[PDB]
């Protein structure tokens, strides 16, 4: 299947029995569940995110069904507000993002220039929005709160904000705030013609 992204890239997985919705999610290495019922051992383990951390279980050898496709790994569990499917169990079931294609064996990086400057952002399909650290942007903005893995941040919302990423322009919202990481979301991605393919 092709998937586009005018809206979040869903699908249904089994593990440890159960049926869930989880989110395609080009940014994050690991895969990241909501609490639920697995079999057997664990080890306690932080991860962090946009919000900062939170402490998930983390279980190995687990068995998971994404779309028709099998795949074994280690699923972490804890408060995160979505399911989420993350590079490790993507490339497993040989998951491309096409725009260039691009294998998911490392980050997703691309160079962006915005505001006059450079910068190194990962192509996130599990945001909503594009959100970059602090930077110099030109003109006005709106103070705004954003949620994610360890919480909420408070951002600057900047429209009307010119992106050049890999080749291509678009246009459009970006917030400025206290990310770990500068992330492309959904709303640029859709304007450059990403695909998720696997």
């Amino acid at each position: 299947p092709q998937v586009t992204l005018w809206q979040r890239p869903l699908v249904t997985i089994k593990i440890g029995g159960q049926l869930k919705e989880a989110l395609l999610d080009t940014g994050a290495d690991d895969t990241v569940l909501e609490e639920m019922s697995l079999p057997g051992r664990w080890k306690p383990k932080m991860i962090g995110g946009i919000g900062g951390f939170i402490k998930v279980r983390q279980y190995d050898q687990i068995l998971i069904e994404i779309c028709g496709h099998k795949a074994i790994g280690t699923v972490l569990v804890g408060p995160t507000p979505v399911n989420i499917i993350g590079r490790d169990l993507l490339t497993q079931i040989g998951m491309t993002l096409n725009f260039p294609q691009v294998t998911l064996w490392q980050r997703p990086l691309v160079t962006i220039k915005i505001g006059g400057q450079l910068k190194e952002a990962l192509l996130d399909t599990g945001a909503d929005d594009t959100v970059l650290e602090e930077m110099s942007l030109p003109g006005r903005w709106k103070p705004k709160m954003i949620g994610g893995i360890g919480g909420f941040i408070k951002v600057r919302q900047y429209d009307q904000i010119l992106i050049e990423i890999c080749g291509h322009k678009a246009i459009g919202t970006v917030l400025v705030g206290p990310t770990p990481v500068n992330i492309i979301g959904r709303d640029l991605l859709t304007q450059i013609g990403m695909t998720l393919n696997f």
